[PDB]
């Protein structure tokens, strides 16, 4: 499979010793197609449901959770039958908790789609092959072509491989490449070598890609390469061989699970400990056997006790509803978890023309030469008004409005870019809106003719239907347009052969008219044109075309210059090989300088500001376009990238530039630079690749598969809403309206959601933290227990639940777009804030036990051993007549937990409100700043009250309390929270960090 690009046609052929009018031989086919292997792509890899829920089941904690289930259904068969009944529930609740989960992820996962699937629908079925076994030509599967034989295709065919062409049938081949780039622009193709064996597949002028489809004509090729050969093929290896990081917060969880089991079993090693006695004094008795089961189902206790179960529920709900609010502001999110990374993006390299800009064209400068003699030299500069593509407005002299047929240089530089334009214009009803035919820079270019109709033609009294292309229209009946040489990247233009109509314009008859990049013409003009006569081209006027060429496009106008020429005698007709792109740049000299002309394509209103609000953010911004960087730099400072005096020699590159850099000062320029002028294929990936180095969470932009890979490896790969499906798929969001500012609002909401995110987080787990203190106390006592499995999963799934999702709705701070980006490393919990909920979670601890303990000690509804010794109410059946002297069973007595339970509601829909700032007092920062987190709780309270008063949650859920003395137990109690962490918060007045 060769580079074909390079070799000529007879080496290609010669390369797989094929013949050109029989192609492969059935033995040929099957040696190459043993070498090469079929032409596709590996298959998916789409893992089964098994695989899935197995992996549903690899967390840590889902494992713990598993594990403890078992524990619980063990024991929930270990007791006579009857009264025990309900033990079925705690086992069978995390089960279905767990099950759950693993509903998700498959349904999750089930829904997903691999951007590599997507570039799957590129790949034609069929594909069209001469082979030496017949005549005629062969429909096959495109799986069996072969690097080699050759192929056949026509319009409306899509590409079977990476094709070199032989020979073109039809009059002219013409190729939609968009699927690589976006651009619908169909490209024409050649048959003669290109020379640079490095060459970009933008020219690749004699090569078919795999994919792509064909506009216009029929043409005869030779297999170059298949596969994952192929150009879309050498991108899908890019995007299977880019891994990518879990989110921070994912990566956060991952360890505090890896640290959670840690101290549960260092708890269990303790637990063990502070019962070590029962070695040297528990002289062998029967009952040393019903003390296992306490160890076990206090051991699933300690475990749901110490998992947040509700979390996960918590956090998708909270960034489903963000997904469908940033959606409400253009900004289609995909995977929710990026919703995170997003809010610190670090740096955001943004395509210039699609999305900084509008990609509205229009020429707001015209200028012929006015007069030449001696060192003496006058221009004629103009303006013109209307930014649409609307044939609505008038160019101007010192703001004077004029008639541009008074000017003899303007009816050329008017019928060149009437003639050597292959766009044109279109008024539709649907939207009464003229919209562009062709290509925007040309589009304009006919909206410049219509608005300065030379001969001041009549078209006030014409539809608009028609006064699209009335001027336009005039002029090519003037001329007879023979044929166009197509612009290329090494002469950075084109022109258009034509000859007059007869007896009217026959003058001198064929011209050549060409417009292109300044520079190259105008070197290649040897004449300058002064209304209808021409003078030799020399010294100073062409230093005054050049430097207004500058001025314009390096100053605040920021315009994009087109030079125009013509070639007042052209090669004969006959002299000319129009078929081989390499003479075109000979053809199109001695030209005759006739005018150049200015566009923009000006930047989207919002940009300016959004710009701004980066700063404000500490988020960098890098410009990727493809204007030269002279242009590429006066836009950057038009929209504040840059400053106007700003020095920018060290932050801005061209991807020429960039590349004769070394690995190491081509790192540094990333790190620092702002501009990118002219960028190559790979770029985007590397740059990406930099400032990853750095540490720096980036966001590119694209729509093409040539992009996917660069949108594969940034952290937050952005695709257009009008771009490829392929980039679609590659990217983590699509800008709906194309618009830079949805990005930056993205990473707004991003930020305000997970700050909203932070602080439900650390709600819920300190809870956790509290609950395992209960757990730990009740059995480092020996304390019946306190609270139990089924109970806390309620709360941390629902009582709890609510006020954390509720939590996600706390309003914005007011400077989130005014502090640099968070740093991924930083730790939800640590140093003073550890300290807090350290002590908080030691109360709940105590506060819970202690209330359950109550109801047995000091209570007026079944008192107990207010000499502590209830400590051992596991021995109580055993020497009844001991100090007993009472039913042997209070010790499972409901009301004592349903205390320290209603305890632990009351002091979570406390803690509940403590949590709506981090440091700011409730007097400052009261509850009411959130309605949702009061309606909430209302909400959870109702629901505790639900567990207790109905009659069938009371069997599995206690019975209730009395609502005078054993509730306002329960306030007492925890109410007190509020002020011990409010003691806590307003130790920040004593520090220096507010
Ligand atoms: C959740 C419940 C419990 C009981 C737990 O063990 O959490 C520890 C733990 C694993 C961490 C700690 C918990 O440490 C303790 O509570 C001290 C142990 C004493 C209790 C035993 C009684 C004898 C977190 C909870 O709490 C405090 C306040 O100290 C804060 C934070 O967690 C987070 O930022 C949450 C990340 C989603 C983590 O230090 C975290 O370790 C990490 O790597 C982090 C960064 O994750
Ligand atoms: N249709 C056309 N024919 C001839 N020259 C053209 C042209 N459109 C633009 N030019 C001129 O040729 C030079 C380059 O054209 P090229 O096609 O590479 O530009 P481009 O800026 O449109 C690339 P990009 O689409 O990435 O912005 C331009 O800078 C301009 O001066
Ligand atoms: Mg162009
Ligand atoms: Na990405």
């Amino acid at each position: 499979m060769e580079a074909a690009h390079s070799k000529s046609t007879e080496e290609c052929l010669a390369y797989f010793g094929v013949s050109e009018t029989t192609g492969l031989t059935p033995d040929q086919v099957k040696r190459h197609l043993e070498k090469y292997g079929h032409n596709e792509l590996p298959a998916e890899e789409g893992k089964s449901l098994w695989e899935l829920v197995i992996e549903q089941f690899e967390d840590l904690l889902v494992r713990i959770l598993l594990l403890a289930a078992c524990i619980s259904f063990v024991l929930a068969w270990f007791e006579e039958g009857e009264e025990t009944i309900t033990a079925f529930v705690e086992p069978f609740v995390i089960l279905l908790i767990l099950i759950a989960n693993a509903i998700v992820g498959v349904w999750q996962e089930r829904n997903a789609e691999n951007a590599i699937e997507a570039l799957k629908e590129y790949e034609p079925e069929m594909g069209k092959v001469y082979r030496a076994d017949r005549k005629s030509v062969q429909r096959i599967k495109a799986r069996d072509i072969v690097p080699g034989d050759i192929v056949e295709v026509a319009v409306g065919d899509k590409v079977p491989a990476d094709i070199r062409i032989l020979s073109i049938k039809s009059t002219t081949l013409r190729v939609d490449q968009s699927i690589l780039t976006g651009e619908s622009v169909s490209v024409i193709k050649h048959t003669e070598p290109v020379p640079d064996p490095r060459a970009v597949n933008q020219d690749k002028k004699n090569m078919l890609f795999s994919g792509t489809n064909i506009a216009a004509g029929k043409a005869l090729g030779i297999v170059a390469t298949t596969g994952v050969s192929t150009e879309i093929g050498k991108i899908r290896d890019q995007m299977a061989a880019t891994e990518q990081d879990k989110t921070p917060l994912q990566q956060k969880l991952d360890e505090f699970g890896e640290q959670l089991s840690k101290v549960i079993s260092l708890i269990c090693v303790a637990v063990w400990l502070i019962n070590i006695g029962h070695f040297n004094d528990p002289v062998h008795g029967g009952s040393w056997i019903r003390g296992a089961i306490y160890y076990f189902k206090i051991a699933v206790a300690l475990a749901v006790a110490a998992i947040p179960e509700g979390l996960p529920a918590v956090i998708t709900t909270c960034l489903a509803l963000g997904t469908r609010r940033m959606a409400k502001k253009n900004a289609i999110v995909r995977s929710l978890p990026s919703v995170e990374t997003l809010g610190c993006t670090s740096v955001i390299c943004s395509d210039k023309t699609g999305t900084l800009t509008t990609n509205q064209m229009s020429v707001c400068k015209m200028f012929i030469i006015d007069k030449v003699d001696g060192d003496f030299c006058s221009l004629n500069e103009f303006s013109i008004t209307g930014s649409t593509y609307a044939p609505e407005g008038e160019v101007l002299k010192n703001d004077k409005p004029i008639r541009s047929g008074q000017f003899d240089g303007l009816v050329e530089l008017a019928t060149i870019c009437a003639l050597c334009n292959d766009s044109s214009l279109d008024f539709n009803e649907t939207k009464g809106v003229y919209e562009k035919v062709g290509e925007a820079t040309e589009t304009a270019l006919t909206t410049l003719v219509e608005k300065m109709n030379v001969f001041n033609t009549e078209v006030r009294n014409l539809s608009k239907v028609e006064r699209a292309n009335a001027c336009n229209s005039v002029i090519r009946q003037l001329m007879k347009k023979e044929f166009t040489l197509e612009f290329s990247r090494d002469r950075k233009s084109m022109s258009v052969y034509c000859s007059p109509a007869k007896s009217s314009r026959a003058a001198v008859g064929n011209k050549m008219f060409v417009k292109g990049a300044p520079e190259g013409v105008i070197d290649r003009c040897n004449y300058v044109r002064v209304g209808t006569t021409r003078v030799p081209m020399t010294g100073p006027v062409k230093e005054k075309i050049l430097s207004v060429i500058k001025e314009w496009g390096t100053g605040r106008d920021t315009l994009r210059c087109l030079a125009l020429a013509t070639r007042d005698t052209p090669p004969k007709r006959e002299e000319m090989v129009l078929d081989d792109s390499s003479r075109f740049m000979e053809y199109e000299t001695d030209l005759t300088f006739v005018g150049v002309v200015g566009m923009l394509d000006p930047p989207r209103k919002e940009v300016m500001g959004s710009i701004q609000l980066c700063r404000d953010a500490g988020i960098r911004v890098i410009m990727i376009t493809g204007d030269n960087k002279g242009t590429a730099i006066a836009i950057c400072r038009r929209i504040g990238i840059f400053g106007e005096n700003e020095e920018v020699a060290d932050r801005a590159y061209t991807g020429r530039e960039f590349d004769d850099l070394p690995l190491a000062e081509q790192r540094e320029a990333c790190r620092r630079a702002c501009c990118f002028a002219r960028v190559e294929p790979s770029h985007k990936s590397k740059i990406v690749e930099y400032l990853q180095s750095y540490d720096e969470i980036t966001a590119m932009t694209g729509d093409g598969v040539n992009d996917a890979p660069a949108l594969k490896k940034a952290e937050i790969g952005i695709a257009m809403g009008s771009g490829t499906a392929v980039a679609k798929t590659a990217s983590e969001m699509v800008l709906a309206d194309d618009n830079f500012s949805t990005i930056v609002a993205a990473v707004e909401e991003g930020r305000a959601i997970y700050n909203n995110m932070k602080q439900f987080i650390r709600y819920l787990i300190s809870s956790n933290v509290g609950e395992v203190v209960c757990i730990f106390l009740t059995a480092a006592l020996g304390l019946p227990e306190a609270l139990i499995p089924v109970q806390l999963l309620w709360v941390n799934l629902v009582t709890d639940g609510l006020p954390a999702t509720a939590l996600g709705f706390n309003p914005p701070d007011l400077d989130i777009m005014d502090r640099p980006p968070r740093s991924p490393k930083e730790p939800l919990i640590s140093g003073w804030l550890f300290f807090r909920y350290m002590a908080i979670g030691g109360y709940v601890g105590a506060a819970t036990v202690g209330a359950a303990a109550w109801w047995f000690m000091y209570a007026e509804d079944g008192p107990g051993v207010t000499y502590h010794q209830l400590t051992h109410f596991m021995q109580c059946t055993e020497d009844h007549p001991h100090f007993e002297g009472l039913d042997c069973e209070i010790f499972e007595a409901p009301e004592p937990m349903t205390m320290a339970l209603s305890v632990l509601v009351t002091i979570e829909m406390c803690n509940a409100l403590n949590s709506l700032s981090e440091n700011q007092s409730l007097m400052r920062m009261p509850p009411w700043v959130n309605i949702w987190l009061l309606g909430s709780i209302c909400l959870s309270m109702s629901l505790h009250f639900l567990i207790l008063y109905v009659d069938p949650l009371p069997m599995i859920f206690k019975l209730k309390a009395l609502d005078l003395t054993q509730w306002l137990m329960v306030l007492k109690i925890s109410l007190p929270v509020i002020g011990l962490d409010e003691i806590l918060k307003f130790i920040a007045r004593n520090y220096l960090e507010g």
